[PDB]
């Protein structure tokens, strides 16, 4: 263990003393492992192309029992593997002693090979080296397959080398974001970048990160959302605009919460709640189909040990009104204002009666949220669904519902009880922005005329979790935030 | 003045009291203004399509009347403009008094218009309103084009700059086109985009004061990344042989025409590539990028501002390479012997600075003295064409691999446009033993010990690049919301 590293450390030094460079600068390779497999997978068993010289690189992930002049290795690159069949007959003895050269090779070593393509008699696609150079050695002992804990998160490179599902998961993540970008781009949307650091931190309910700028001698807040600046751009005449980037929220960590996570928000001039619902249904249905050739996926809601559930992404999705639903599953009528002494105490009695835990503070919005979490947000697990028409007290930036007083034109989409999407008709009457009478800069922009707008936010990481069958957000983030 | 705002606000309340919503929820439009223009630009003079009804929205930018029966407006949307020609005879009198309705409209007002397309007698493409409704009023007096440029207003109220200045939209459209081109450029070449952490327990790899922040639940101080180099290399170790990231990095340093505390960088790492592959890539990219945008490899750039003479910048490859140490020796007619770390060579450089009246880097480390030299004697060598400064000394380049024939040096390359660095690339140091700073955190070092293949890496200053290709002299001009003092 500690000895292995010391030996390899010595070996590197010993090689240098012998004038050999264990870390050469440039090895010009002529073909990639995936390319190699594609161009030679259909060779006949035992067939050799001994005249076709190739330069190929990879990482040795398996060394076979040294035979009498016959050495076998597994070589991996870009998530694919071919066999290394070193044969004494084909060895270039000008470059060095056969057995001595390959006896040096250890598992994990990155090597560059000069050889020709062919299959073994058994029909295994292989590269036959005439020469093998060491490009970069592995000084530690790699875990065996199925051998790899918190190591996955702290040493992600080891996860990517050993666990095949790892590369697939993060490839899917990029495919997801790519798809999202093209989806918004194909429909006339314009991607921008707003500031990570601001004098204030809206628009969402979350404790911010605070940092300090030295030469300006200024205390800056890390953005918790992108909503405000993007809406100012709508005012600026960018009628379809969006941003895919990191946002920072200074709260608790768990399976669905990571301090910094990727979000996408777009704002869509002259669109509304109804446009937004249709968009959501269009996007998720098409996205899931694009990844799986079907609108149905399997997801292990209760973990890999328990039976998975099926999630049907076939549109349309159910819409559930938050207040009405709570009233219906409670046989109660929550009379407005929701923050009245009568209604608050009535919500509290529901929370005590049903054995639910009381929020703190016991504000109207907090109570409504807790009631929703218990009586609604798990109503459907077999398909996405929207909770809609949130009260204004929960939605300080959502435009008032056009027929339901006290409510707003807002929609959250849930997958297996987890919020992945938040959208509403943007409040654009500056007079109704009670806080403005938020950021001064934002408030002022409204006064110049925000047209009728629809805004939407996506939780990218959580969406990745569901489409990569993960129970934790740590599985869809390359370098999640870990306690040291 | 302020009386205008207060009157407008009062107007808003008065409309609310008379039973009308000055902020309606939804106006279902059927066509956009640019679509409108593209679909009827080839109409004939005086022609109408009076049975083709359209819903169209936009912002009123001009208001001219002619006898209380003809009202004229400029309607803009998506950076384009058409005329609004309101005629009493075409007006739908069931929706309200003609003169009254249009008397209420002010410059900046966003409106929804039900009407038909046509051209004026003079050939001005126009929407002919049968009905016009307020969607959202502008409560303030919108400045004219001379009320903005040039002030801080463009940087604090970017929305005003975007509405009134046509070039501003063009500028930020270009920025996005550039990032798109880069993403496609790398993606087409098999590169894999990823996201590495904004916050870490340490902050490498680069030479800059970091931002410091605190995580409350972990009870932990964290550093905003100054670069993305370390995590990406670790991913190379993970077998992601072509990886990259386009995002913000944070450097707590000084603010000027080429420095913003947060800025957008692109760093990629390319397994089994080296210094020469990097030079080729840089040349392929900038030439193709420039040509993609301009159909030519040559562009004009106002180095001294729009008031003074512009210069031409030829992005036709190849570009000049200049060895930093050898070049400094030539121009100063001195011989900087190694190690550069030595007191003797430090004394030489300090004297050259004294002799030439260059500001001393406090503190004057060898690396900073070298940089200050190259800055004063080399970095402005070429302005009419981009060029590389190469083969930086190892003491300037702790993560760059050593030069394979020139001792003390490394296989590194910085590219310059008008004396401003836009690119920093080099062959990566992959021998854990030669990274004596390991014997950056232990996470990165441990990873090198698992075998980093020979690799080339490169970093792009996206903002600065956007500056030169949008003809701007300040980075504040290519950032939507630049960092300002409150
Ligand atoms: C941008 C928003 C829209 C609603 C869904 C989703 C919620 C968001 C909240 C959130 C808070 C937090 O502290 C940590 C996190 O990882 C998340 C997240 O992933 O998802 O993204
Ligand atoms: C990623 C790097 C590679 C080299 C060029 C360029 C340099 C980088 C340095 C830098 C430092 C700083 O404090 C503020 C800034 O705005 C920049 C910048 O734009 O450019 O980008
Ligand atoms: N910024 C919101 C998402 C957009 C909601 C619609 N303006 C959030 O972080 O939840
Ligand atoms: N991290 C470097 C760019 C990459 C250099 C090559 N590894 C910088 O901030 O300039």
């Amino acid at each position: 263990p500690r000895l292995y590293f010391e030996n390899r450390s010595k070996f590197i030094q010993d090689q240098k003393d012998k004038g050999i460079n264990p870390y050469p600068h440039k090895f010009e390779r002529t073909i990639s492992i995936p390319e190699f497999i594609e161009k030679y997978k259909d060779l006949g068993n035992g067939e050799h192309l001994e005249d076709t010289i190739l330069n190929i690189t990879g990482r040795i992930m398996r060394v076979s029992a040294s035979g009498q002049k016959l050495r076998f290795f597994d070589l991996v690159g870009d998530g694919e593997k071919i066999q290394v069949l070193a044969n004494y007959s084909f060895h270039n003895h000008e470059k060095g002693n056969f057995a001595e050269c390959y006896d040096k090779i250890r598992r994990g070593d990155i090597v560059g090979i000069v050889g020709f393509p062919g299959k073994s008699k058994k029909g295994e696609l292989s590269i036959f080296p005439k020469e093998t150079i060491l490009l970069s050695a592995c000084l530690h002992m790699l875990p065996m397959k199925y051998g790899l804990t918190e190591i996955r998160y702290r040493q992600r490179y080891l996860d990517l080398l050993i666990n095949e599902s790892s590369r697939h998961t993060f490839v899917t993540r990029t495919k997801i974001i790519n798809f999202l970008r093209n989806f918004l781009n194909e429909r006339g949307f314009f991607e921008v970048e707003t500031p990570m650091m601001n004098l204030i931190a809206g628009g969402a309910n979350a404790r911010p990160f605070i940092t300090h700028h030295n030469d300006l001698d200024l205390d800056l807040y890390l953005r918790i959302a992108t909503e405000l600046p993007l809406k100012m751009l709508i005012v600026g005449g960018i009628d379809k605009v969006y941003e895919i980037g990191k946002v920072f929220r200074n709260e608790g960590i768990d399976n669905t919460h990571n301090p910094e996570f990727t979000s996408c928000e777009f704002y869509w001039a002259y669109a509304d709640y109804n446009d937004l619902i249709k968009w959501s249904e269009d996007f998720f249905s098409q996205l899931v189909y694009h990844l799986f050739g079907t609108y149905k996926i399997s997801y292990n809601k209760d973990g890999p040990e328990n039976q998975p559930i099926e999630i049907d992404f076939t549109p349309p999705y159910p819409k559930v009104s938050i207040v009405e639903e709570i009233e219906k599953v409670t046989n109660t009528i929550l009379e407005q204002p929701f923050d009245s002494n009568e209604t608050i105490e009535k919500m509290i009695n529901i929370i005590k009666e049903h054995k639910i835990e009381l929020p703190n503070p016991p504000t109207a919005a907090k109570l409504l949220d807790q009631l929703a979490s218990h009586f609604i947000e798990n109503k459907y697990n077999d398909k996405p669904f929207f909770i809609v028409e949130h009260p204004q007290i929960m939605s300080p930036l959502a435009k008032y519902h056009r027929t339901k007083p006290g409510l707003t034109e807002r929609l959250e989409m849930f997958i297996c009880g987890k919020e992945v999407l938040n959208a509403y008709t943007e409040l654009n009457d500056p007079f109704k922005q009670k806080e403005c009478f938020l950021d001064s800069a934002f408030c002022t922009s409204l006064e110049y005329g925000l047209p009728p707008t629809g805004g939407l936010g996506l939780g990218i990481d959580r969406i990745t979790m569901f489409l990569t069958n993960k129970n934790s957000i740590k599985d869809v983030i390359l370098f999640p935030t870990m306690r040291p």
